[PDB]
């Protein structure tokens, strides 16, 4: 944005949502709001320039990642950027505004993977190989599932504190501490002014890069009226600001309820009332592991995604915040298994998977430590792009003389004729 | 079809193919040739009418399934048909002709699943719920992988002799008999006339419904020139027919090579030349199980698909030919595990998966036993659509009066404050 032309797009998402309650009508057409970042460039675009497909964390507007994009371009070494594409998940940020009359109270992370697959097919003429995935937080989970949908699509993945683990989050059950999820349900979500809203959200903004602070104050809050708060005057009356012409009340651009149903899903019907035994109800919770159904809330995708990691085809960089809320020990087992099985890159033994744990960094490192996050990504991208150039050349060499119309001679040596 | 209006479409498939050697250039846009079959109807379309998404077997033109479509409509009981959609896989049949300057010598079955997902999003306005998948042979494998891509997309699947099993096919290695796959590589693929081609292919057409015979003689053969045989006069010279100016040589519409690289994939580089040990080369064969790499040919999709069956979300009908050449015993283990695990329908224990083995039927039963294949499908569709109507109603009931904007009160009971 220092360094990029910005093009905005609104494209239809995937037909039929994973959970029927995620929209008002099951055939609703959700749109995703996309920003395409094209470097300001003198010369033509180099042949191996990367298309980046990026995904954000829950409630975090795509615009927050712009300083990270500027840093990737400014520090780029051994690769070029064709463009960076980041969409807002359909239920959040600017997508949520466009879809506000069609959204309802459910959310599957898997839908954004299908929404991105459609988007890539829509913009294919601007997205030749190589493509690289970047995913922050639940976006790390989504971009991994997009690689499961299309294994050879991405040359590599950059995961920034990805939500991929076996253990349910802490939810204040029994002796457990409440987590950010408890905070999400109960938090204030409307304020007499944007100034007051900023101060009420100081925890999330602490240590943010100033460039990220400006984007937060613009994108994280929305002036009334909204569907959730359709009556400006009733809210000015509640706060006693009816006389003050110079202040407009604001609410969360992403309603707390849309953050909540993305962070966690109801499991309100898991127990047979007569035996008290867990019986997974397949009509609504077929995706739920019975082992996690002991509490009335669950999140299926971290655990299903973890269990398929051995199949992950792209090479994968795992950037972990040392001061994260994720189950870091489970994540490091995920790194060890990543790409080691059938369909896999070859994983850690083949140098196709790397972990970088950044001590003292938090979950919001892409907004708090923009330069170090960028630098960690560049070192990996340069290694992967050296390998890409070499393997692309070896491929072209091995194919040079070969027919497009008939099989090579070795087939006639290995597959014998039927006895005449 | 007389019972259906036919609309033809040509739509772009999935960007970036699973195997780089599938096309001339990795960013090539392959198109799929689709037929949309809409019942001839006086009245409006009933509300729960089914969109069928159907996939064919290797080298079998989509038009061969038209008698089965007529039979499904004619025998329909307890369901309506909104439309049946069948596309030709990009490398075959009419799709292959449209794509002939872009195709190359490789094929992943997974790409047609992604091509179908795009097609469904393209035609979404004509495809409200419910959708049902029908897949014959490798099409049974593809439609299952489409259900893996989008678990809630299909209300049910009808698999007709699906290629879902653990074991490699027989390929004449060691003591094994050469199979249809050996036949595919070595078979005649050009004839001095269509009349001679038809006579030479009596074996494949034996027992076919007469409606299927006319479609076979039209769609199974193509007049030269084609890319593989671009020179009519060179082929008339090969057969010594140069004096007969009015007769045109024909070739297989689907080149035998496109059948072959869909039936089986080269594994020419699996063994370290020094240790003689299998080392899977991850740049080209990352999808290969080392346990099947002992022979220089493999097919990854039957085995990968089998291993994920416990996750299959839609209810599933498995129609098995009693005289099939598939590993029938492996298929019946697949049926038992189908939908039994996380993400699954609930499988056989919940009545969501059923096998029907049709004694003495072969792999080409959709063209040889049109009435019985249709009847087997109808009985299942009726049960599944009764369940759909009931579960759709219970869903609407449970949602009546609930907010689209804020969560229900129980959330404040289970999730404690700060």
């Amino acid at each position: 944005t220092e360094k990029f032309t910005i093009t905005e797009h609104l494209v239809p998402g995937s037909h039929i949502r994973e959970y029927p309650g995620s929209t008002v009508n099951q055939e609703d057409v959700l749109k995703i709001h996309v920003k395409q970042y094209t470097p300001k460039r003198e010369g033509p675009v180099p042949d191996d320039a990367i298309t980046f497909i990026a995904t954000h964390g829950v409630g975090l507007p795509k615009e927050l990642y712009e300083p990270l994009w500027d840093e990737l371009l400014d520090q780029a070494s051994g690769f070029h950027i064709r463009a960076i594409w980041m969409a807002d998940v359909a239920s959040m940020n600017q997508s949520g505004i466009h879809n506000e009359d069609k959204l309802s109270m459910d959310c599957s992370w898997m839908d954004h993977a299908r929404d991105l697959l459609l988007m890539i097919n829509h913009f294919r003429d601007q997205m030749p190989r190589p493509l690289v995935g970047i995913g922050h937080s639940f976006g790390g989970n989504i971009i991994t599932n997009l690689a499961y949908l299309h294994p050879r699509l991405f040359t590599t993945l950059l995961l920034l504190d990805p939500l991929i683990q076996l253990s349910p989050p802490s939810l204040g059950f029994g002796t457990d501490a409440p987590s950010a999820i408890n905070y999400t349900l109960w938090r204030d979500d409307v304020w007499p002014s944007r100034e007051v809203a900023i101060r009420a959200n100081r925890a999330i903004m602490q240590g943010m890069d100033p460039r990220c602070l400006d984007r937060m104050t613009k994108h994280f809050f929305r002036d009334l009226p909204t569907p959730l708060y359709p009556d400006v005057e009733a809210i000015k009356a509640l706060f006693g600001t009816t006389a003050d012409s110079t202040t407009t009340p604001v609410t969360l651009t992403t309603p707390k309820y849309h953050e909540l149903v993305a962070q966690i899903r109801q499991n309100f019907n898991a127990r047979d009332p007569k035996t008290g035994r867990i019986e997974v109800p397949r009509d609504t919770h077929a995706d739920m592991d019975p082992l996690v159904a002991y509490i009335p809330l669950y999140r299926p995708e971290p655990r299903s995604t973890f269990r398929r990691l051995e199949t992950l085809r792209p090479s994968c960089l795992w950037v972990i915040a040392g001061a994260t809320f994720l189950n870091i020990d489970e994540i490091r087992e995920g790194v060890k298994i990543c790409g080691s099985g059938i369909g896999g890159s070859g994983g850690v033994p083949d140098g196709r998977v790397r972990e970088v744990v950044l001590p003292g960094f938090g979950h919001l490192m892409p907004f708090q430590e923009v330069k170090t996050v960028a630098e960690t990504c560049i070192v990996w991208l340069q290694q992967e792009m050296d390998r890409f150039r070499q393997t692309e050349r070896q491929w072209k060499e091995d194919r040079d003389g070969k027919s497009h119309l008939a099989v090579e001679e070795n087939w006639y040596k290995v597959l014998k004729p039927i006895p005449s």
